[PDB]
This record gives C-alpha cells, structure tokens and sequence, in this order.
C-alpha cells in the first residue's frame, strides 16, 4: 500500500529471488520449491540470501520495532553469505531515511572455518566446513559489495568486518546494537558473537538465532543464557530460526 | 529517496534483472553485458522484459507525466513477451495508489505470426516468426500471469488481450489511453495498433514505438503519421526506441 511497504516487500522477494525462482544446490535435507524458499529451507544457486521469507519478515519486524520504539544502535549480522539479509537491512534504513545507524556485515568471507582441536565436539561432529563448495558458501568481500551496489545500497552506512568472529568481534568498532543477527550455524560462531557482541545489544534490542534447530548452536545459546541469567522469551520464527527481545 | 523512488527503481532493476544478470540468448547481433541490458539490446534467458533500462525509464516518464498532468486513460502495451514492462507499469500505478486505471496486456501469447501472402513485403523479408524458438518468444498467457503474481501485482487492474492485434484491437474493451506502447517489431503489428488503438490515446498521452530502427516499423509509423497529419516531435530514447506526445 505505502511506497515503503512496496519497496520492502519487493526487496524481500528480490533478495530471496521469489521473482525468478532460482534452483537450489543439492545438500543436507535436499529445483525451486515455493514452501522451501518461504521458510529458508533451501540453498539457492543464485539468490542473495538463504534465510527465506519468514526470517526476512522477522528481520524487518526487529528493525522496524527498534526504530519505532527509539531503541538505539546499529544492526549487525554475523554470517552474511552473499549479503541479502544485510542488503535488505540497509534497505529498511534507506526506506525510512535513517542516516544515523549502520549495517555491519561480518564474515570470514571464506565460508566455514576448518575444524581445530579447540572446536566444541558438536562443531567437530558436523564439520560445516565440508559443505562450503557444495553450497557456494565462500563469498568474497568484493562479491558481497558488488551485490549491495546492484540494489543501489552500497554506501558509507554499510561497514564490513572481514575475519573470524573470535578475531573481529571483541574489538569491532560499533558502540551499540539494536539488532544482532547470528547466522554462524556452529557452537563456536554463536558463542563467539554472544560473548563479544551481545553486551552491546541495547535494552529493547533483538537477538536472532538463525539456526536454533542445529544442536551445537542451541547448546551455545543456553550455555550463554544460563551464564548471564537471561530469561527473555525465545520466540520461534519458522522451522529453525528464533529470536528474543532483550529487557534490562 | 522516498519509498516510491526506491520501489520503482528496484522494480526496474528487477524486471530487467540487473540484480542477478542472467545470460542472453544467442541471436541476431549477439553472456551478460551491462551496457546491453542498459539499452535493451540483448535477449534475456530469464529476465521478464527485453526492453532494457532506458526504455523502462521512458515508460516511467510517460506514465508519471500522465498522472501528474491529469491525462485520462489506461496504459496498453501491444507485445509484452514475459510481461516485464506491463508489470512495471502496473507497479507504477500501485506506487501512486491509483485504482481508476488499468494496464492492458496485449499479445498473441504465441510469439510472432507465421507469414501470409497478406503480409507487407518487409514483414515477409524478415520473417520474425523464425526467431521464436531461438529467443523463447512464445510465452503463454498463464506464464505471464504467474510473473505478475510473483511481484504481487496480478489483480483486477491488469486485463489481458490474447490474440493477434488485427483481431483483438478494433473491438478491445478500453475507452481511453494515456500511454500506448507499441512493441510488435513489424509493419503489421505497428499498423494494426496505430490504426485501431491510437485514436483512443487521450490528448496529452504518449505513443511509444519500441522498434523504430526496424525499417518495416518505421515505414508504418510514417505512413500512419502522414495519413493523419500528425506532426508531434519524434523523440529518441536509445538505439531503437522513440516516442511522441500527442497534442490535440
Ligand atoms: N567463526 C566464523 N567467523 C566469521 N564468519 C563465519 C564463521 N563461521 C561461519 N561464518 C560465515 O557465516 C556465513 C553462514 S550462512 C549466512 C547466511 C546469510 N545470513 C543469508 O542471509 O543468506 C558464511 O558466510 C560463513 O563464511
Ligand atoms: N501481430 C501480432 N499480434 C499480437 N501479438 C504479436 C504480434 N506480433 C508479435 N506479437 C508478440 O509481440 C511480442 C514482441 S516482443 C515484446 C517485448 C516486451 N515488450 C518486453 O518488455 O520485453 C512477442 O511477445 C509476440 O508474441
Ligand atoms: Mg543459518
Ligand atoms: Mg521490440
């Protein structure tokens, strides 16, 4: 109805490529299937995000909620792949003409880390690194930037954090977050980012776990929530993502 | 950038698929080339229009001009292929929340006509029918409708005119046009539509010839303009399209 609604709606359909409905890579529990892209259950060969429409909608709800309710801070995604969700997020801010917040785009830009003997047992058991070729996960900072540019959204309110989260997170140059989107799939990535980034999540802000259904990740989420006495309700989004809103 | 500007801009980039940059069919004067899609010089394997960005921009200018300047009537495209330009056109109306105008989508829905002995010599010399398989031109009404749906724009303000223009135009159910977009490539298609549709083009409205560079088409345009004493300035868009604005 409003121009904002149309843009954002179109942007969602575009980053997920509902428009042209590109094939999926063959991997894990897996030709374009509408119910699969709606819920983010597939591995797109061309689309700029894999999170699907329910998680895009969630992301929109979180950012919009924040802006409306005056929650201060930036938006950060840890694990961006081709950048779609961050593109969308920069889109949301452009739509409401916000020039005081930034979208932080954090990634190895090389896919999943090789497993070390440091790594948590579960992260070792699933070796997400092996699925990198199969799902075209290694995606360079340059490629990601190009994609932003294609939507007309690459600019000084998009900043990049190339590197592993353990290295890039503790000392990253943002002061406060309104939305923290975790999409690392592993215990390590999730723990790395909750540990070093969650403290900067403004009260009122939102924490999103993209793959709560993965046990390694779920473990980290609870270990972290236990440790800090966090009891904010965990709300499901689709078949794998959840989020909570931080109270004081 | 207001929400409207973003939406329309994104829509243009989307129907022309600047976002994902699909391959071109190999034909005529012909891998994605940016300068070619900008000007509508290639034959997209996936994109929803082949007219490129300059002609989309032209289309936008014509529709916006009309709305602003109170020019009454609908929009009609004769020759829509996969529907992109009509999709965009329906988009424009949605963006400004217009519910009193319709987008008319006219086509064989089977590609170019087989050549008969009726046909104009030039249309016979060309036999545009032969390029149908090569450029995936035959596109069913159903397929086109699906595409509209994918942008969330298939609704009761989009009406279809399946058939050859000879048959569909003279008796088509629209009373007045604000924009008439002719994209048939041939003398026949152009003449068919100028003859039977142009008289309903409101004064102030716009007539767009997509293929003025094709001699058969150019012939029809002049023959028609001379016959009716039309001297409205012919303005070039890119390497092949032109348009004029109708005065009284
Ligand atoms: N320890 C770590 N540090 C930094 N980046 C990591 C990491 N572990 C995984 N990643 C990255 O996280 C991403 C996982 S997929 C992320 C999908 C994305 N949110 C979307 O919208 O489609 C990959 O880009 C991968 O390179
Ligand atoms: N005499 C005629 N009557 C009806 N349709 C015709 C016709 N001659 C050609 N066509 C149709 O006109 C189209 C030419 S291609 C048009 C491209 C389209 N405007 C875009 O935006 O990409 C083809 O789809 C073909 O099916
Ligand atoms: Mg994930
Ligand atoms: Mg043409």
């Amino acid at each position: 109805s409003t121009g904002v609604e149309l843009y954002l709606d179109l942007l969602k359909r575009t980053v997920s490529n509902f428009i042209y409905q590109d094939a999926t890579h063959v991997a894990g529990l897996i030709a374009f299937v509408e119910e699969a892209r709606e819920s983010g259950e597939d591995y797109p060969t061309v689309a700029h995000t894999m999170i699907g429409m329910k998680r895009l909608n969630n992301l929109q709800h979180c950012v919009e909620s924040a802006l409306r309710d005056g929650v201060p801070g930036d938006v950060l995604e840890t694990g961006v792949w081709r950048g779609g969700a961050c593109i969308f997020a920069r889109g949301i801010l452009k739509a409401y003409d916000v020039r005081d917040r930034t979208v932080w785009v954090a990634d190895s830009f090389q896919g999943f880390p090789k497993i070390t003997d440091d790594d948590h047992p579960m992260d070792a058991e699933m070796n997400l690194h092996q699925y990198n070729e199969a799902v075209d996960l290694p995606t360079s900072l340059a490629t990601v930037q190009r994609n932003f540019s294609r939507y007309g959204l690459l600019d000084d309110q998009v900043r990049f954090l190339p590197g592993w989260f353990k290295d890039t997170m503790p000392t990253a140059p943002f002061e406060r977050l309104a939305v923290l989107r975790m999409d690392g799939d592993s215990y390590g990535a999730t723990m790395d980012v909750l540990t070093h980034a969650y403290p900067r999540l403004s009260p009122g802000g939102f924490a999103i776990i993209d793959d709560y259904c993965i046990p390694a990740c779920r473990e980290a989420v609870h270990e972290y929530r236990d440790r800090h006495g966090i009891s904010d309700e965990i709300v499901e989004i689709d078949r794998q993502g959840v989020y909570w809103r931080r109270s004081a």
